[PDB]
């Protein structure tokens, strides 16, 4: 079969671009590969909690594992699961794991909800190239309102329990002269206020995250996607996996495309093809698919920038022991509302989130989420005989984002006489998690291998939307600058293409 325009992928900047699409009334067909998150499940929730993870929590494992800086406390809650189409994918490369969402509204189903602009000058050093006064006069704004994106009540926040542990880090801080921020957020915090109250079903105030939020959080299926699909021109068919892009002989695209149930079993292959064709697929999988195209000679005139630029948005996790007067509560909310915004463009640069921990005891734990400004980049290298391309990233490329977030909370430590926990991330000796990333940028980088709105290199009316664009590194949590990107390039692709 035949669409006018294909979407791959249902993320956010897929998301944008068919809203958009739609309201041009251009006829569009979304393909994902995961699932349509709406089916109460055995405990009558659509996603499992952080402390009861079933297959649900994970995309095709064998075992639950815990969150990132928890497995002290969770591990006791793993269990042995049958692989199925769960909701977060941590995908292993040699020497970095990036984790993703998988489902209709793709990482908005399993991030943080933190809505954050990154710094005009930053944007400005990265980006040279793109108008930076559209980006933020129209295109920003634009995101923020279609997002939902709201901001706690300060007094609530003050008073809370469930925030006692943003509080202690802010406090100690400040002993070290550095200041912290509110971040926005697509989670609904007059919700979340009515949790803490007992007036509705906890979500976030119930170990709720990195699995889905039950409620309470604005995820692009609610927002977004909902309104592509009134637009009464966008359709979404999940557990559709694009596998191959080639170009018809009169310049359109075709699919193959592969249709499995939530047990990873093949039901069939269906060519599907296009005039326009949409890549959001994230930085990983829009990727792979052009990779993966020129190299096995489907896509030949891509080219050699397809797979280079990728970095992990400075990611590094570490935490620090308080004192034990400083207790950072067990009851905390799993949506983070504080930063420590040390960013100043230079090298030394950091942008953490006060991270909450769902153990649900006292720990005296702090937790950190650490964006910093390292300019290593890795590449994805297609391997033909696996049919896979692999990251070529190395662990030693993340030791200018240690040095940089290390500087930072050795300040603090200093100021405050406490010292790191050494034990949250393995048995060996480690306070810096250094292998990780939940914000993959780059691999189809903006105006390296597409112009300047994502029209790839070589191609005409092929496009990629998503992280994919991002060179590497964007100093705050990425998805508004993916959401207002993607906003700012399919107006301009319809206006001028379609
Ligand atoms: C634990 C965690 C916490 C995070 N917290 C935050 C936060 O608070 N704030 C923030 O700004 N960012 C956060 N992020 C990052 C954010 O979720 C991510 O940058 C965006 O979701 C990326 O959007 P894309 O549109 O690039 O991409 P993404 O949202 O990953 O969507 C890609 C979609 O394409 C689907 N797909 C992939 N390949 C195929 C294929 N071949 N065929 C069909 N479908 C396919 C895939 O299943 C998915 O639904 C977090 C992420 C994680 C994992």
């Amino acid at each position: 079969g035949y669409v006018p325009a294909v979407v791959i992928g249902t993320g956010y900047g897929a998301a944008v671009s068919a809203l958009r699409l739609g309201e041009a009334g251009v006829q569009t067909l979304m393909l994902e590969m995961g699932q349509l998150w709406n089916q109460p499940g055995p405990d009558g929730n659509i996603f499992c909690g952080m402390l009861n993870p079933d297959k649900r929590s994970s995309w095709f494992k064998n075992r639950t594992e815990a969150p990132l800086g928890s497995f002290l406390w969770l591990d006791v809650v793993n269990r042995n699961i049958d692989p199925y189409a769960g909701v977060l994918d941590r995908v292993n490369y040699d020497q970095m794991s990036v984790y993703v969402g998988r489902g209709v509204g793709g990482g908005s189903l399993v991030n943080g909800g933190m809505a954050v602009e990154p710094k005009r000058s930053y944007f400005e050093e990265i980006l040279p190239r793109v108008d930076s006064s559209e980006m933020y006069d129209r295109y920003f704004p634009r995101a923020n309102s279609m997002l939902r994106v709201n901001h706690i009540d300060t007094k609530w926040f003050e008073d809370t329990e469930w925030y006692k542990f943003a509080r202690v880090s802010r406090e100690q801080a400040g002993k070290a002269g550095l200041g912290t921020v509110f971040v926005p957020n697509v989670y609904d915090f007059g919700y979340m206020q009515r949790e803490a109250a007992g007036e509705v079903p906890k979500s976030a105030l119930a170990t709720e995250v990195i699995y889905g939020n039950n409620h309470g959080k604005q995820s692009l299926d609610k927002t977004y996607l909902a309104a592509a699909l009134g637009t009464g021109k966008v359709t979404i068919q999940t557990l559709h996996q694009v596998k191959t892009i080639r170009q018809t002989k009169d310049g359109g695209y075709a699919l193959t495309v592969e249709q499995k149930d939530t047990d990873g079993k093949l039901l069939a292959t269906k060519e599907i093809s296009c005039r326009y064709l949409f890549l959001g697929a994230g930085s990983l999988g829009s990727t792979e698919l052009l990779v993966r195209a020129r190299d096995t000679g489907t896509l030949p005139n891509l080219n050699s920038e397809v797979g280079a630029g990728w970095g992990p948005n400075g990611n590094i996790m570490t935490a620090r022991a308080n004192h034990m007067w400083n207790p950072t509560g067990a009851h905390q909310s799993s949506i983070p509302a504080l930063g420590i915004d040390a960013w100043d463009n230079s090298d030394s640069s950091v942008f953490a989130e006060i991270a909450p921990m769902p153990a649900g005891l006292e720990t005296w734990v702090s937790l950190y989420l650490a964006i910093t400004k390292n300019p290593q980049r890795g590449t994805f290298v297609y391997d033909a005989a696996t049919d896979r391309a692999k990251l070529n990233w190395t662990r030693d490329q993340n030791a200018p984002a240690v040095n940089a977030a290390k500087a930072l909370f050795d300040r603090i430590n200093k100021a405050n006489g406490t010292i790191y926990r050494y034990d949250l991330f393995g048995t060996q000796l480690k306070a810096f998690a250094d292998d990780f990333c939940y914000h993959p940028l780059g691999g189809c980088v903006l105006g390296k291998a597409t112009d300047d709105y994502g029209r790839v290199a070589g191609y005409k009316n092929l496009y990629v939307t998503d992280g994919s664009l991002i060179p590497g590194s964007v100093g705050v949590n990425p998805f508004v600058t993916i959401t207002a990107l993607a906003e700012r390039n399919v107006e301009r692709i319809i206006k001028q293409d379609v």
